[PDB]
């Protein structure tokens, strides 16, 4: 199963990383870099795991609801984002937030001939390397408790599924 | 295991994107310095896969027969570097060189209490990553053509080991 690769080499050579040093940018972000009306950024990374490994550039292009605000500010150096959360209009939340760099590596190996790897296989593969990676977080518990997982099937019924509102389901739940 | 994942996203996120732009970096780096150069820097990349995993810093104090001598030049920017091969004092070789960085993986798992990760569990991985590699690139001929695996182990009687002497051996039977 190349999920446990995958999953071990993310919080390898990623999240062991940048995740012990979170906090305090995040905390720094919020009071030193002045923009009169911008709200406080959430602590966390909110971590993006589409099963089924779509993966786009345009984080906002998937969903109008989630729009840029700023790069993190940060010994190497790790490019975070920024993001305003809408609902109805509104502005719910305020986060960091990203997808899960590892399925694309699933999606690619899906589009190669040459891999054997279906669109099953790559379903199977997402599903392991979310659990593996929830697990290993789970020894990690200064590592967990700076990040959370956001994994979701989405319905046949793409009008009703909102991107924004799965993050805010998460978010909200730590208030 | 983790050994096939690691090889998979080793190939799909970066050896598939740096490999087909190498030949012309080397081409014009070898047409830029050749007044100065007495040997083209040879062609491919040679990937240095110690099976021990242990990655030192530097190239250069693994063997003093392998000494730096620039960076290959030139979206996502890639640093490799060119080295010289020593043998009998004499300049005997000249060829772009690095270390598998999946590895630093496997050695950061043994060094992790939570991995379960034993001496024993990451040579095993080592030898699938190095035997996955290989088969990956055997159904991606144009890559295999542009690539060169130099897996190794240290004797175990401690006689002298020469770095340098594994990767001539493997740059001769190009030529
Ligand atoms: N959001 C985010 N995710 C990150 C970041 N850094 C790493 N990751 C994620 O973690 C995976 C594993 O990184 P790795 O352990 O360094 O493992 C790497 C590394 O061993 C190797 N590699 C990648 N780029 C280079 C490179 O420029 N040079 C060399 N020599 N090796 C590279 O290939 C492996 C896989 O690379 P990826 O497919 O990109 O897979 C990456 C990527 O999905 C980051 O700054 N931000
Ligand atoms: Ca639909």
């Amino acid at each position: 199963s190349v999920a446990h690769g995958l999953a071990w080499s993310y919080y390898i050579g990623y999240l062991r990383l940048i995740l012990p040093e979170l906090q305090a940018r995040i905390r720094t972000y919020n009071q030193h870099y002045n923009n009169l009306l911008r709200g406080a950024v959430s602590q966390r990374l909110y971590i993006l795991l589409p099963l089924d490994c779509g993966v786009p550039d345009n984080l906002s292009m998937a969903d109008p609801n989630i729009r840029f605000l700023d790069k993190l500010p940060q010994d190497r150096v790790y490019s975070n984002s920024i993001y305003e959360l809408l609902e109805n209009g509104q502005r719910a939340g305020t986060c960091v937030l990203e997808y899960a760099t590892p399925l694309q590596t699933l999606f690619a190996m899906s589009q190669y001939s040459q891999a054997g790897f279906s669109r099953e296989d790559r379903l199977e593969q997402a599903k392991l390397f979310c659990r593996t990676l929830e697990d290993i977080l789970a020894d990690a518990p200064e590592s967990q408790n700076n990040c959370r997982l956001i994994a979701y099937q989405e319905p046949a019924d793409d009008s009703s599924f909102s991107l924004s509102q799965e993050v805010l389901r998460h978010l909200r739940q730590e208030e």
